[PDB]
């Protein structure tokens, strides 16, 4: 039922909109572009007709409000929002290279230099979200996006929360995010370390090749981060299976801080390459000298 | 893409497909007749497509499994089942007046006859399953349908267990029940007990005319069963009141057991109707006496 052109009264800019590139939750994205300056622009078109109910309302509201505060390389740029009566729209910086999940599907197992280049900038993304107070509680793969240069963006904040006070323990989280920390799992509260543990399964995916606590029933993988199941391969790396083993631990407080991440030794002493090239999206690199 | 008529190879039978009733889960119900015989029945039609992983078609598997062994007054009756490359299709006894649900919708809270006449036939039908080591786990008014005689059958064994030996703890629920018990929340482990919570709460449904642990979030719920906190408005006369708060408590070995309850003084010191008329339906009966 989306309208064709999109017209944000009170920016007066429009949007032709564009191709489909998929849809999470009440959500579907579209290529769009500013009928003028051209501009093109990633557009998240919710219909208020699923959003009804104040809670649900309240969460867009929320996801807005928190995206919209935030500027950041590695971060998915917020360039605005406007609704009609039946729906939401939001202008987003486009990515058009998809997602670290489109990247992982074809690849499976990266090298570490490319994981050590993607990881690097997971975590200076998440250092200024963790810097700002905010919390993204659902970082995965599908949600890593990728410009033309292979740079990473930290997008969708629909699960995202701001921590409003120190000490603070958030009590809910309303959703269920993919690489879901213990600590939410066992309703004990929980805080910025969420995020360190959704990057050590990010890690050990990118790393391995699959999920650490991957099963048949979620309610069985949830037993398994529960009690720590999980198995790190031989093969992989003493230091890097080092990190992965410090932020995948049950206790939050057991786990690195965003900040000292990148001091770790798997990323000081490991080569970082300085860009990846396209070709990296369907062949691994072999970083050959000359 | 459901076909109009339903063969049954092995069995002969064909079923004219009829009326929608309405979805839930993977599932669509319709009225649906014996071509021949002309009697009439409900059909729960879920497609193969929706069915590709091992995991959904296990659990396909063992409703039909747990559901075909039963047979009873107030549960559903099982008439057979059968599938075609397409479609699973399954064929139950039909409920003529809808569910409880539709009950509660149209005059919330009940009169205390009623709720006795109602909760004797769903707990009667849930000794049967005690009996026979089945678990329902998501007792709630729109899984208690009502045949036209206003007599309740217990429906939707789609979560459902079986017990498989003594004393085995249920680890994992996967779904999520309406009226869930704590122990469900907290994965201690669960059993029979759960069915008696859920009773709980649809004593303390049909009696204050809404369920004891709402909110605005699924998830704020959670936390108050988790808590047990609810209140039972003062008006709830004591004896009632006194066997909510029996079966509405955090540890399951403190709730009465199936067996127990039509004992209790709820039961045994109230006037049960032998039967309602079906302006019950609509009207709150005065059980005049002539
Ligand atoms: C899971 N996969 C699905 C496909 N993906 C995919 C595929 C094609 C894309 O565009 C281009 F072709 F230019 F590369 C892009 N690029 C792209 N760029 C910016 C955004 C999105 N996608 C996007 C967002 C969300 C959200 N929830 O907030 N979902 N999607 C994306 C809609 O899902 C936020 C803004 C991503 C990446 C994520
Ligand atoms: C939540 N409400 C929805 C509407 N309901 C409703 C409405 C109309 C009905 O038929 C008649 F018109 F004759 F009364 C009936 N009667 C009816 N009778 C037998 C069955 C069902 N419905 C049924 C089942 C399931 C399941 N999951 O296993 N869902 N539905 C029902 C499909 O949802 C199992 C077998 C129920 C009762 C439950
Ligand atoms: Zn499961
Ligand atoms: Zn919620």
């Amino acid at each position: 039922e989306i309208p064709e052109v999109l017209v944000d009264p009170r920016s007066r800019r429009r949007y032709v909109r564009g191709r489909f590139l998929g849809k999470g939750g009440f959500a579907k994205c579209f290529e769009i572009s500013d009928a003028d300056t051209k501009e093109v622009f990633a557009g998240k078109i919710v219909p208020k007709s699923l959003l009804l109910k104040p809670h649900q309302r309240e969460k867009m509201s929320m996801e807005i409000s928190i995206h919209r505060s935030l500027a950041h390389q590695h971060v998915v740029g917020f360039h605005g929002f406007f609704e009609d009566n039946d729906f939401v729209f939001v202008v987003l910086e486009l990515c058009r290279r998809r997602s670290l999940l489109e990247l992982h599907k074809r690849r499976k197992a990266l090298t570490e230099p490319e994981a050590r280049y993607y990881l690097r900038q997971i975590v200076l993304g998440c250092q200024y979200l963790h810097r700002n107070r905010v919390i993204h509680r659902d970082l995965k793969l599908g949600n890593l996006f990728l410009n033309e240069d292979l740079e990473v963006k930290i997008g969708d904040f629909g699960l995202a929360t701001k921590v409003e006070y120190d000490g603070e323990r958030k009590k809910t989280l309303c959703g269920t995010p993919n690489y879901i920390a213990p600590e939410v799992l066992s309703k004990k509260g929980h805080s910025f370390e969420v995020d360190v543990w959704s990057i050590g399964c990010i890690m050990y995916t990118l790393l391995v090749g699959k999920p650490p606590f991957e099963t048949s029933c979620l309610k069985e993988t949830y037993l398994r981060i529960k009690k720590n199941e999980y198995s790190i391969p031989k093969h992989i790396n003493p230091v890097a299976a080092s990190l992965i083993q410090k932020m995948l631990q049950t206790d939050p407080t057991a786990r690195p801080t965003i900040n000292e991440l990148l001091n770790d030794e798997f990323f000081t002493s490991g080569y970082i390459p300085a860009r990846l090239p396209i070709t990296c999206l369907t062949i691994p690199p072999r970083f050959s000298i000359a």
